[PDB]
């Protein structure tokens, strides 16, 4: 109590009453798990994203608008069905509902476009189809590839040569689909932006009893690394024809969170089930109580401990910076990013606190989806004669914007994470500043 | 020997961290312990007949669920006589038989306040055919759990109560209800109507959190393997539910439709044991011994003395099982809420106690039938051996492993007092 | 490795006992403060430049014996011995002047001690060490007679028998920091208990982030022998590992034959307890029980210090007008050294109080813009250190700062590349 | 129940404390220590201390070992400094509440390797049956090599204790520990070999690694050295006893302040007043933690009991822990454990009673009953003895709970039995 105290008489006792803070200072496990409380309400946004695959029952432009709303972040194209002209279509339809709430900051939303690769098939390699659905993807400008049946490093380097020059900045995320992937998991996680936990084809590859044990050794590997990963696949399989799930299906989505996944997917229930737009919906409600029912106090100090020493001022400041923001309760991170590479810096330690992204590149702001707890603002405004003020602006952009959309208020501490030069790689600072 | 540190997920199991612990989960680690978690499945028309319940038996079934929202006194009458000429025969090998509890799953209250009238007449039918356990439904406040004590009478003070959570009333005054029953069920059927879906799992982990601490029985219920009704595998997400149910601390995991109504009775419940096996050698015995002690108040009570003195005797040697001799059950319980790794082969002359041990994760009860020895000291060796051959038997002991023996400095109940290390000849 | 590291990265505190290694060599500036007690033997303006070097950081005068002439000559001679190396900017010394009160005797504050306190504020002392305080209205007596001119004081209350020990709680609330004066204290209560108020009082402190002083008997003996017995260096040795922030010698140098020589005993017994401290469980119990905070000083120290550890950082640089922010990042106990550059020739003395905080008086002309006068002092910080062996080329840098002129803003940390 | 007066004393709030600091920050001047010391007192025998009625005086203040020195004197002037000690011993056999084992340690001259002189008073240590040798200037494993093969055919079981006092010496810890009964932290001379500013480095070290082995280690010279003129001592060297407790020392010792000085019994009763402050502000909750998760596992059943014994001695306060040993063996690894219990060694072995000194917390008692003809009559008649003798000393009354520690068949080397009595 007295560790708390002072922030308990400045803040209110109904401050910590909500997500799930009388658990999160609990001092063991055991203890957190005994103070979780359904009726304390989530508050924070919803930091997991959701990756909706696009299909007949989300493919019109008025659907879409409905699950950019209901919470989609990423929209995947699954080409192991349709054709180039059918996926072209659907690319096309996703960008104009994305570009209908372009009127503003406030209402704005970047979406990542996806592609599922078809796979190798019987194949030892990448696959000729695989090669013109990749070049499909850079002629269409994707942001990200889900790489099929990835079983070793060189199919992630195939996939990358496929892509070839003008493919450089689209994130590859290696779907783990067999018992070979599981076994090479290092050297595939080594080159990858990032790992799919394809559960479906684990599940017929591998005993169905021992999915969990990968998802879960994956999940770790990913979150020690700070790369991101995604838990897919029958998550909310009842709701392609019922509108509420099961319970093994809420429990499957809060564990996935509680494991440490960066997105959760939806696939047939998005893609041809009856309720594409409640099934984001469900996924939204549970992510946001589950991230509220994480151990911090545990996960940011094994954090700590597994991540070794470093040299990289980009590192140094992240962990700084996720320590300031638990120390006052931040109500967000602010941080600028030409690559999201900062952002996905600071999501490595989990903060509780809204890592709001200013960012310029467009195609940066859709992929820190990729990453927990990354909110994304696109900064449109033409450079500022001095360097510092345009710094400055971003900074003041991210504040408004923030307290416009409810992440701040009049009060709140924010910590602010920028760089001492432009260009990416030289973030090195970290403020502490109050909201007026 | 290397081969057995790497066997049921040792290496994750020496991890310094809850995180390195997930980064080293090994799916070429085979689980090597017997299943700890019970497996309880509801009879219907799928599971009724006697051949049906012998291969459920053999699947792994150890409590059988009456659900008494169905089906008249007769039905319910016949569905216990088939349960027990099932588990009967197999009482020729008596080092391999396997007890199997009778519960009652009462109809409940329904609009009304508290116990109802036809759930008085259920519990007396229960109590004239001797049910081990009751599973009592909508469990709101600790009245409703003495008023179902007092409608068991004089001739039921031994059966168990295992309060039902199925609404908000009941998450909120859980504290009261687990202190005066014998254990919970999260019952998320009803649970996931009465309260957002999105919070169940919420009020699930709460309440295993709590009766772990408590050490008393939690049953974790509902749609777990729901898809394998009419699909002869289940989704990603039922495998995850049963696996995290384990995880989170469950002494039981249950079966209702997959049992009662649906086309693969058997194979739901051999999925339920394929995944609590898995899931249990996944477990991080490390945070969880450790959080356990901390947390348990100390104790005058020699049992409860005993069992921490002998679960950290077993821990310290890697015993293959602590040999327990148990009236009531109570002493093996009280091994079971430290959570050992060791098997705790609980041997009794009680019936029922045999079968309602497996309320409690990592009893293997055994039920003795010998009649006494006129020297005390030797009916209790007797006894030790008894648990020492049906171990070998069943695979849980080889010669040259080390088991930790529980036992009493006299007859009856309430006198465990001694703890011995032994080596397997 | 050097600095104890093998015992440092032990995952319990029994294996980081198991890894100490004699042979391990101490690289990390000394950074408990020591205090020596000035009189006949080390009165001299001679015999104190070699204390200074020795390593002395606070120079306390007993008020219990002696005149007021006679303390204002040794003052003086302190004052000429420090200033001796004032041309050497980037290496020279502050020096702290502390008046020990002669006490209340058998009354609250006497009459004695309010004259020895106004010749306190007429003298400039930096500290007062309040004797006998049993509760917190001692602490505010001796504030009031300190008066308007003295406000910048910091009183460090005596604890020296069972009543101050039982309302320790009170007197620290009000009190700046705390002197464990073991000499009365073992003799107000049993001897045998004295250890159990020292680590009590050296644990409060630390974890109110308030400066604890451990006093008395520490190298007795020194007073006629060169060397200690091996229970003193015991002493000081455990001191420091209880979480001190300054040690002292009373009659070891106000009396004994071997002044300098107890300094430098003292110096070299804390440099290589320092290395010996298992930082791995100190920060994570200091960062779990410090209180969640909304200032951003308290949140930009908690901050730095973490940053200072996942980079190894060789030191944090740190502008302060009263102390303040360099006394925020102490009480985290970092590794990396505090280097605080300050304009206030009072802070840079009153700063030794605090473990780890090195105080660089900065004498250089002013920068018309304040953020070029801000990075002028962050230069002189990293100047300083390394022609002192803080810093070398190729280290990082924990670099501390605010966003507008005067006390109060510290809210910025900056991670920065030597040379 | 025990009541809140109970959970106030012996530190009992700090004990209970998350964290280390929050350990500290509890410690109360005013919570009165209730257990008995645990920390053995070694009290070096010389002009001072060598009359049977100043040895009564020093036996009644808390000396559990008599430390000769042979540095000094002679045969002849040892040979009647312990018959003084047998003497004075001997003279409370009377009374069972004040009768108390004293061992008798012979602390060499020391050395290239062993010394003419050292294999003489090595023979005269067997000769005259003394407990334990304190072997000076252990350097390596074949000077332990060199004083077990100059114990003879008859001095097998006396224990060697290597003083450890150069820089050689700390280098080659590990092998020198490894053939050792315990350690020694001979301060005097490696305070001179080697910086000694660095000597308390070696001294946890060293503690460290005896506490992790379950091997005693004794600290030792100029704990209360300002006592061998004063009647009190400085505040560095009460704070020097209660830290070598703290940091693990099994036993502490006085060379001078007895040897020679002219207040020998205060000085033992000085030791034992902190040593008793000092072990009731062990942070138990730390240490049964670490030592369990650093020792490895084990498949000998007295290891395996005495882990389950301490913890269930935790669990309900045991008042003690009972054990039965012939050799010392079980109540060593009982007492490697820490446990805030004390543990009642009942033996038939005078000299490992007298041995078992050099363990923290064990507290022994000689028993000479003839044996039963029935064994198990044998084992309860001996249990009994350590239940009658617990109340008759003040360690335990009726009500209390107590771990018992015994093993299935006569003989050492069979401990597999922990038993909880409540004591009728
Ligand atoms: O129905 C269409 C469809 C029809 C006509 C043109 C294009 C599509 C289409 O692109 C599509 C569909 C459905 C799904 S699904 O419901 O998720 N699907 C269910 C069965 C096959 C599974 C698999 O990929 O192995 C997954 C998709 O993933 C998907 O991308
Ligand atoms: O001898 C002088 C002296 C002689 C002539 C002029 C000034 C001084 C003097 O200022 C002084 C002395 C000695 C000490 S002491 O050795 O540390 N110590 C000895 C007695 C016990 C302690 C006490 O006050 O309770 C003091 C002092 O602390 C101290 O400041
Ligand atoms: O005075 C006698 C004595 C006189 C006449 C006959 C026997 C003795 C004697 O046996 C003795 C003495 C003194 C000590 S001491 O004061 O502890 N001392 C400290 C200095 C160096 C140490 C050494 O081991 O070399 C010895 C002893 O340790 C010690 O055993
Ligand atoms: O996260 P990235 O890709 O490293 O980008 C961070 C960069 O953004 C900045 O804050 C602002 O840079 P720009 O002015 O070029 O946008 C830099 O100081 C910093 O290096
Ligand atoms: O677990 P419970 O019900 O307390 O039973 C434990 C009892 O079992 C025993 O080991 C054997 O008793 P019985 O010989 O009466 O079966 C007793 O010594 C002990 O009190
Ligand atoms: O530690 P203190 O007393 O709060 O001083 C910190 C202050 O020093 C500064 O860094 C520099 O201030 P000045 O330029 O006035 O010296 C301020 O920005 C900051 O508020
Ligand atoms: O500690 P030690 O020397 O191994 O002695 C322990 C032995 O003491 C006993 O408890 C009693 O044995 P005895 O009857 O021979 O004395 C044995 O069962 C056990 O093996
Ligand atoms: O490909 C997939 O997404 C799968 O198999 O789950
Ligand atoms: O009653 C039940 O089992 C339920 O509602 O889940
Ligand atoms: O006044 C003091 O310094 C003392 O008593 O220790
Ligand atoms: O021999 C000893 O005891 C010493 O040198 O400390
Ligand atoms: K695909
Ligand atoms: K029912
Ligand atoms: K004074
Ligand atoms: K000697
Ligand atoms: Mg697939
Ligand atoms: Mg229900
Ligand atoms: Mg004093
Ligand atoms: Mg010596």
């Amino acid at each position: 109590r007295a560790d708390v105290a002072q922030l308990t008489q400045e803040l209110g006792t109904a401050f910590f009453q909500q997500q799930q803070l009388p658990a999160a200072m609990a001092d063991t496990f055991l203890e957190h798990l005994c103070l979780l409380d359904i009726d304390s309400e989530p508050v924070a946004a919803r930091s997991t994203s959701i990756i909706a695959t696009i299909g007949p029952a989300s493919r019109s432009v008025e659907r879409l608008k409905e699950m950019i709303k209901a919470g989609m972040n990423i929209a995947r194209l699954n080409f192991s069905h349709g054709s180039h002209e059918y996926h072209a279509e659907s690319i096309a339809n996703v960008r104009e509902a994305v570009e209908s709430f372009a009127g503003s900051p406030l209402s704005y939303r970047p979406v990542a476009i996806a592609l599922d690769t078809k796979g190798p098939g019987s194949g030892p390699g990448l696959s000729e189809q695989d090669v013109r659905d990749l070049r499909f993807g850079v002629e269409h400008g994707v942001d990200i590839v889900f790489a099929s049946f990835v079983r070793k490093a060189s199919d992630v380097a195939a996939v990358r040569a496929a892509l070839g020059p003008e493919g450089h900045g689209i994130k590859i995320i290696s779907k783990i689909e067999n018992h070979e992937g599981v076994k090479r998991f290092d050297e595939i996680l080594e080159v990858s932006d990032g790992i799919m936990v394809a559960r479906g084809d684990l599940g017929i590859e591998i005993p169905a009893e021992k999915v969990f044990l990968a998802q879960k050794m994956m999940i770790g590997r990913c979150n020690l690394a700070g790369k991101p990963v995604v838990c897919a696949t029958q998550m909310l399989e009842s709701m392609i024809t019922k509108p509420r799930p099961t319970r093994a299906e809420t429990s499957d989505v809060a564990n996935a969170v509680l494991d440490g996944a960066d997105c959760i997917m939806l696939s047939g229930e998005t893609a041809k089930g009856n309720f594409p737009v409640e099934a984001v919906k469900m996924q939204h409600a549970i992510a946001r109580e589950a991230e509220a029912a994480v151990y911090h106090r545990q996960l940011f100090e094994e954090l700590r401990r597994a991540a070794p020493l470093s040299r990289d001022p980009t590192e140094v400041t992240a962990i700084g910076a996720v320590e300031a923001a638990f120390k006052c309760c931040a109500a967000a991170i602010i941080v600028l990013t030409t690559t999201g590479r900062s952002a996905q810096l600071l999501s490595r330690y989990r903060p509780r606190a809204a890592v709001i992204a200013v960012t310029r590149s467009a195609q940066a702001a859709r992929q820190v989806h990729l990453c927990r707890g990354v909110f994304p603002l696109l900064y449109r405004e033409p450079p500022e004669a001095i360097w510092a003020d345009d710094v400055d602006r971003r900074v003041q952009f991210g504040i408004e914007s923030g307290k416009l959309r409810g992440f701040l208020r009049v009060g709140d501490l924010v910590i602010v994470v920028t760089g001492w030069r432009p260009g990416s790689g030289y973030t090195n600072i970290m403020r502490v500043l109050s909201i007026s």
